[PDB]
């Protein structure tokens, strides 16, 4: 008896999962011949390549638990195999007599390299590998091909390419396993009945004092519930316009499906299909890029340019990226990183991020503009690394592509438009309720100066119980001075890049 193995990496879901559905159908169309191991590999190697914060570790723990639970409802289970894939797969290929391996493809450089070596081992041991592109709606390879070998570098060009492509068929959940016994314990399972159980919170979260509120539980079950909840107000959905959603509402002004889509707890293909059913139903609706479907197409757009550039996450060697002489300022980066810049709007956002692991799109704009071309002149790579640690939705292609946009390094070139750290939040939160919540030391400042507490006299700062420089920091820079200097620095950078 041989084993069929689905390998979860992303695509942490049962629904709309071709790689996993094929495994299950094959076992049911040939009962008695196959064992089935749906596995996730706790790969130590990814930690040398990315940072993971407490909150995102928790989301993954919750996700793996839900996936295991969902697999049990189909007379299977999740097997979580600790160790490096290059060492794990040769062992289990023999210990399990694996006939077929399926998995969902990924475009990240670490994933491509890792998958290539696995596919080399699978070819040696005579193991059939079947891969499926279901993490995105469109296959970046086909988009690049249709555009004659280059990725469209504008959203509009990208749209006009994918409009001519076939939308994939969205699958349901796989059928339950018919008369399948629990696979026999292998070398590891015999010395430890739990060697493959889902990790506990204690095993994955080493810094539990950094966990913030549990607001967005992981897992496919929670993904689908949140999408169904977001789709309930069809008018909100149909008339959604991303630029008009607030960054500093107390409740999220968008769906917060990003962590679920990042891990594949939610299929973007299913989400796209559910959105298209509401739009059909609602003749007055928005259109890309501002619509909700347009938001999914921004995800597709960045996955496609990212697939073409292995150095997408860095300035050097990145075909898309303007070369800009960012400066090193460790003390300013620490301040921004920990939300101690002295600009309350900025600090509010960075604390919401650290505490909760999600911030609104235009809140990311504000803190990203501040760090890079706006105020501090620190490389977007540094903002990417902090975002990578803290975001539940950390996504290699999106975190890069958007940082490049916000820094005016690619895709976006109107660097003379600069967000004000004082005025920008006021439009949608003139009372500063957001600031009061995430910077409570200022909670007694009246709206007139909660965004600019240095305009309160010393007497009033003592009266509000927050003296700048003691209870809340002084501004680390003066926006009115540095942003003008940085515009000139950007112009010079753009001239050098144009002459080369
Ligand atoms: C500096 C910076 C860094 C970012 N890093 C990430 C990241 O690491 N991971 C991430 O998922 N998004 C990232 N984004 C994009 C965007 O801000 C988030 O996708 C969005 O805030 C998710 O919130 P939401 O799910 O409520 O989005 P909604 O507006 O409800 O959109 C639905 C989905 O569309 C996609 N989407 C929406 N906006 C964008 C966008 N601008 N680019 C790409 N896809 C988009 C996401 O999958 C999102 O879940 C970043 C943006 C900026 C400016």
């Amino acid at each position: 008896r041989s084993t069929l193995v689905h390998w979860f990496r992303k695509g942490l879901r049962l629904h709309d999962n071709p790689a996993l559905s094929h495994i299950f159908t094959a076992a049911n169309a040939a009962p008695g011949r196959y064992f089935v191991r749906p596995i996730f590999i706790l790969d130590p190697g990814i930690l040398d390549w990315m940072q993971v914060g407490a909150n995102r570790w928790r989301f993954l723990q919750q996700t793996l638990e839900d996936l295991d639970n969902q697999l049990r409802k189909l007379n299977s289970r999740l097997f979580v195999v600790r160790g490096k894939p290059a060492e794990v797969f040769p062992r289990i290929f023999k210990s399990w007599r694996v006939e077929m391996l399926t998995f969902e493809t990924d475009i990240e450089p670490y994933s491509v390299t890792r998958d290539a070596a696995v596919q080399k081992l699978a070819k040696a041991e005579g193991v059939r590998v079947e891969t499926h592109c279901s993490h995105t709606i469109y296959n970046p390879e086909l988009v690049i091909a249709k555009n004659l070998g280059k990725a469209p570098i504008t959203y509009q060009k990208f749209l006009g390419i994918v409009e001519q492509l076939k939308v994939p068929k969205v699958l349901g959940v796989p059928e339950k396993l018919k008369n399948m016994p629990t696979p026999p314990k292998d070398e590891v399972e015999q010395k430890d009945s739990a060697a493959y159980d889902c990790p506990t919170m204690k095993q994955l979260v080493k810094r539990p004092e950094e966990l913030g509120p549990n607001k967005f539980p992981g897992g496919e079950t929670e993904a689908l519930r949140r999408m169904e909840e977001s789709l309930k107000d069809e008018i909100w959905v149909a008339r959604f316009e991303k630029p008009n959603t607030a960054p500093n509402s107390l409740e999220p002004s968008t769906t917060v499906l990003s962590p679920y889509l990042k891990f594949g707890c939610l299929s973007a293909r299913l989400f796209n299909q559910k959105l298209k059913e509401i739009i059909k139903r609602q003749p007055k609706h928005s259109q890309p890029p501002v619509s909700l479907i347009g938001q999914l197409m921004w995800r597709e757009f960045y996955y496609t340019v990212a697939a073409a550039e292995p150095n997408f996450d860095r300035m050097l060697g990145n075909v898309y990226c303007m070369q800009i002489p960012w400066q090193e300022h460790p003390d300013h980066l620490e301040a921004w990183t920990h939300g101690r810049t002295g600009y309350p709007f900025i600090d509010a956002i960075m604390r919401q991020l650290r505490q909760e692991g999600w911030i609104h799109h235009l809140a990311r704009h504000a803190v990203a503009c501040f760090l890079t071309r706006g105020d501090l002149w620190i490389s977007w790579e540094e903002g990417q690394r902090v975002f990578e640690q803290l975001l539940l939705d950390q996504d290699w292609a999106l975190n890069a592509g958007n940082w490049m946009w916000l820094s005016a390094s690619a895709f976006f070139h109107q660097y003379f438009r600069v967000y004000s750290p004082v005025a920008f939040g006021k439009k949608t939160d003139p009372q500063g309720h957001y600031i009061r919540k995430y910077v409570p030391e200022l909670s007694k400042y009246p709206a007139g100066c909660i965004y600019e507490p240095w305009k309160a006299s010393l007497v009033d700062q003592r009266a509000y119980g927050c003296v700048l420089g003691t209870d809340y920091p002084h501004r680390i820079v003066k926006h009115e001075v540095v942003h003008k200097e940085n515009i000139k620095r950007m112009g010079a950078a753009y001239k050098v890049n144009r002459e080369v």
